[PDB]
């Protein structure tokens, strides 16, 4: 059977010697928006990265906007309703949400 | 000025294709002195005087 397995920690964060390990990443996409703002973080900032695979591993895609750069990809679900998990846009090029 | 840059860079001095209409408002801040200014993978927007 698959295995699958978490790799590199280079950039993970921790408690003892060596507190966090860099800033900024690259071409992020799948990550909490804490780091986003620098501000103090948390330790469920994991649960956001193995939530938004989880889905796609279901739907084949982001949970929101897929291909947009997470630049415009945040203001646009800044807000994101409660218990939202999905919110893509219409051929109108509008913008929907849904916690379905 | 921002020829001369491009003609070290390869590209404007600032936003790169980013039009002009939307370029601007994207600057307008622009760091004390800065002259560069590209955006990140992730889409975002980074100022730099170097």
């Amino acid at each position: 059977k698959i295995i699958h397995k978490i790799i590199d920690l280079g950039y993970a964060k921790d408690v003892d010697q060596g507190e966090l390990c860099t800033e900024f990443v690259g071409t992020l996409q799948y990550l909490a928006p804490e780091l986003f703002e620098n501000k103090p973080y948390t330790a469920t900032v994991d649960y956001w990265s193995f939530g938004t695979m989880v889905f796609e591993c279901i739907a084949g895609y982001r949970p929101f906007l897929h291909h947009l750069q997470p630049f415009t990809w945040h203001e646009k679900i800044k807000k994101k309703d409660p218990k939202c998990i999905f919110a893509c846009e219409e051929m109108s090029g509008e913008v929907r949400f849904s916690s379905h």
